[PDB]
């Protein structure tokens, strides 16, 4: 669940998950999928693609366990679907940190419905 | 200051610096150096010598600035003293993480303190 999502993102990026990626671009906090606007927006994209393929456990709500060992997110050994869920969450936090270079507050908007195009399909 | 130290330990280790090392063994979270009981103990022993050599800086109280960058603690410039102070803390946050395999709550002085022998000359 997002409670674990937030813990991941703060641990990887150092940034506050809600404050930073709350409403960023066309993926990023928000609900649904669009043509990315930058690479951080692109991370969040892959993540929803990732969530989609999971169709057994409620990715957006159901919980799991990970460990912060030796500065790393190692997924616990949950069930087939919960493990990929953990995995998807790890990827995005990893992905987001790697892209802090290009992060730009710009893509939050002022904070109003942006111009989002239909996403490329997963 | 203890504010920054606390933050580093948490960041590297993932534990409350007060719960976990608040009073641990001969040298963690307590006063003076003693002959260390375990590897976690020897972290804080080494850490206190790092402080011994710090004249010109109130290790216990001297605010400095560092950053979390690509999952690493990068110390802000500041003066040599403060630089050194920041180093000591990093190295202790790190040494601590490294030696979680043998953290022994047996030595959690707070449950029955520990008889401590005399320390070596730093």
């Amino acid at each position: 669940s997002l409670v674990e999502l937030g813990k991941m993102i703060l641990q990887e990026t150092g940034k506050n998950p809600a404050k930073s990626y709350g409403a960023y671009g066309c993926n990023c906090g928000v609900l649904g999928r669009g043509k990315p606007k930058d690479a951080t927006d692109r991370c969040c994209y892959v993540h929803k693609c990732c969530y989609k393929k999971l169709t057994d456990c409620d990715p957006k709500k159901d919980r799991y366990s990970y460990s912060w060992k030796d500065k790393t997110i190692v997924c616990g050994e949950n069930n087939s679907c919960l493990k990929e869920l953990c995995e998807c969450d790890k990827a995005v936090a990893i992905c987001l940190r790697e892209n802090l270079d290009t992060y730009n507050k710009k893509y939050r908007n002022n904070h109003l419905k942006p111009f989002c195009k239909k996403a490329d399909p997963c």
